[PDB]
């Protein structure tokens, strides 16, 4: 515009320990215009595993920190939607 | 529904080196309906002080404005710093 900030849209996977970050701390994002990747900062949750089911609904799933670009544990104990 | 990822959007300022962060590291963002403050993760692009394009010079679009961008260092914005073109 005249007053306009530039928006960046990432995407996370919702748990009861907030929004979370893949098991390669690696989150797809998009600006205006493109699609790309970018890493998590260390420290950040994210996914370690999802206990899925054989067969919708939450599933529990173990939640980790970032540590150099990879999600390690130990873990927490989440629900993941 | 369940298969839709949780959207999260922040707001920048844009620059020749990308988009920054503001001296203070911390950036608004929405999810859903909530707007809120994140911190800014260690060594993101920022704006090292308060630069901005005076209102009275405003006579275009997008109007570009000189700006200094360093990295975020425990919730400030450190040098070095780097010579950027803001909008």
């Amino acid at each position: 515009d005249y007053t306009a900030y530039a928006p960046l849209t990432c995407y996370f996977t919702n748990s009861t320990l907030g929004l979370l970050a893949p098991p390669n701390c690696s989150v797809l994002c998009n600006s205006t215009t493109t699609w790309f990747n970018e890493t998590s900062p260390n420290n950040a949750s994210c996914l370690l595993t999802v206990d899925f089911l054989t067969q919708n609904q939450p599933y529990n799933c173990s939640v980790g920190h970032c540590d150099n670009g990879t999600c390690a544990g130990p873990p927490r104990h989440a629900q993941c939607w």
